[PDB]
């Protein structure tokens, strides 16, 4: 009898992320996520995640170092990207991307050296999503150059402006909040791949492989289309009464298989979307219209515990730094690669078992 | 508390493939494979894994038609495939192909037209494997012509050398005999990422990045090394007296997770190699160790229930047919694709769930 959706199956152990939907709590390894965004910087999370403990000032350096060291990627990588219509799906890109890195990395070793492994693969994810933007808007390749962090160079190499304080903050933040949650389509297949000893670009592949489809991507995106669809501040309350309240739907960004309470990540998310709403007025006029919403949904179903989640600040954000609509789910995708990674490597290194489930033959025998 | 590997956990129900262990026999909606491989063709067991049921006569010449009307791919994947390393793993030059195939098609929707849909990948993915190969031999890319048979086209795309009824035969039965079994680590990886709603082409792209894996992929090449590395048959009990006998080493091409008795497709396996060793002297060399070491290992391990495996002649059919030891994994690739769609399919539209297993959080309570 089958064990649908694996829901009720637990596929691993894991000293990686802890959520606490009671209370609102969202730990890595041990760390509240206010602690990792308060103090420190994407760069210090990645550190954590693969190695497991806060790193010294030198540990770090050197994280850094290798970081500005492997952006770069082969031209054949580039050149794929741009054989594929400009039209395509930014995830569908992103396969391509990490499949074509899959087949030159060969000679590749589970075990030798896989923490410094996946920080070159970090920076490469980087460069891929950097470059799916700048493809699908007509414009030439660039390549991430070395920077003072990760969310600069990545803003650097995407738009060529240079980036403000608050939008090297806000994407350094950004990467660290949507860094793992859960167990979810896209890490199950990493898993899987990973089980076999595949190399990492192929379970990444595998994980971006779910991650398109329309159950697991999107979130981001089909919250912030509600905005778009309600286009000014002062079409709020109609919208609500009729769509929410009468018709009964549902609040895109709001609920939460886990999350009782607000999300953690959307507290931070809104506090982001208010330091750059300033600058983008588009930004500034879906932000009044989610505000507007959030207040109009927390008076309707905070009450049957059902509050905003991380995906309905995350969008303003993306939309407030410039990037389009269509790269949410790849944004989203960056920043999850650090998960992926953790997962992966812990998987193989400490808890190992090729994965073969079993289907039950029904029907006739002969 | 957690299930390891996912052993024993049902994934889902199925009508598609039925094996018995014990008694060595394995049944694809029903029908055994000898049925199969005596007496249809690849075309028939697409037609039957994919509809339900065995054509009747007209409609198996519609599926082909089908089939014929598809092989071409746009020239950017090709274009992709041919930018890789000649000296990248097979598998990830198809992996590269599928995920540009998945992007550039842009029109694509569950429960509309499944079925057709998956006919048109089993034709692209013929000509992915003919230009894999190909590209690593650093030929100029071939992509099949419409033909009397899906087997004539792709070893027509791969060797452009008109195959013969013995060629013809023993790739188009490959095909039916590799198209399902189990539920290993790609289709489980196809599962997930169908289970989303992804497309077909990137659910093959998860598949095949699980069955890169040395866990997954490489059996059939692992068998058929050890017969490369006896080279003459006057070797094979010295080799097997020192490596296997004394040194205990573990014998590739036998055992089985389900099977304690031969396995069926093994059997039919060697005969197809038999059928074709004639004209190959270099097959017949690795055929008279292949079937001395079988001897020597089912004395060893018959007790055991350890008996010959599918993996322990297929590499000779492909080596046999023409194929390089880099292309094994490929064709048995090639001839799953079969299963894997048949198999999303499925879970789409009868048993549909999205995936979304547990993690057990042990690790640092507050640090």
């Amino acid at each position: 009898v089958v064990s649908k959706g694996l829901e009720n199956v637990i596929i691993k152990v894991t000293n990686l992320t802890f959520i606490d939907g009671e209370k609102g709590i969202l730990r890595y390894r041990g760390y509240n996520i206010e602690d990792l965004v308060n103090y420190g910087s994407y760069e210090e999370t990645i550190y954590l995640m693969l190695y497991g403990k806060l790193p010294t000032k030198k540990e770090l350096n050197d994280l850094k170092a290798k970081l500005n060291e492997e952006y770069e990627v082969p031209q054949e990588v580039l050149d794929t990207i741009y054989l594929m219509p400009k039209e395509a799906d930014a995830i569908g890109l992103l396969e391509v991307g990490t499949a074509a890195l899959a087949s030159i990395d060969k000679n590749f070793k589970w075990k030798e050296n896989d923490k410094e492994k996946a920080i070159s693969i970090i920076a490469k994810m980087a460069t891929l999503v950097a470059n799916v933007y700048r493809r699908k808007e007509g414009n030439k390749p660039r390549i991430p150059e070395p920077s003072d962090s990760f969310a600069k160079s990545f803003l650097l190499a995407s738009f060529a402006r240079e980036p403000t304080t608050d939008e090297i903050n806000a994407m350094d933040k950004a990467l660290i909040l949507y860094t793992d949650h859960e167990v979810p389509a896209s890490t199950t297949a990493a898993l899987v791949a990973a089980s076999t000893l595949s190399d990492m670009y192929s379970s990444l592949t595998a994980a971006l492989a779910a991650l398109k489809g329309p159950l697991h991507g999107g979130a981001a995106e089909e919250a912030f289309k509600q905005f778009i669809e309600i286009g000014d501040p002062n079409r709020v309350q109609n919208w609500f009464n009729d769509k929410v309240v009468n018709q009964k739907n549902r609040l895109m960004g709001f609920g939460h298989r886990v999350y009782k309470t607000y999300d953690p990540r959307a507290k931070i998310f809104k506090k982001l979307a208010l330091t750059l709403i300033e600058r983008n007025a588009d930004a500034r006029r879906y932000f009044e219209i989610a505000q507007k919403l959030e207040e109009l949904g927390i008076k309707q179903f905070s009450s049957k515990g059902i509050y905003p989640n991380t995906d309905f600040y995350s969008g303003i954000v993306f939309y407030a730094l410039g990037f389009p609509v269509y790269m949410f789910t790849a944004l989203f995708a960056l920043s999850r690669t650090l998960g992926w990674l953790a997962h992966i490597i812990e998987y193989v290194e400490e808890q190992h078992r090729l994965i073969r489930p079993r289907a039950l033959y029904v029907g006739p025998e002969y």
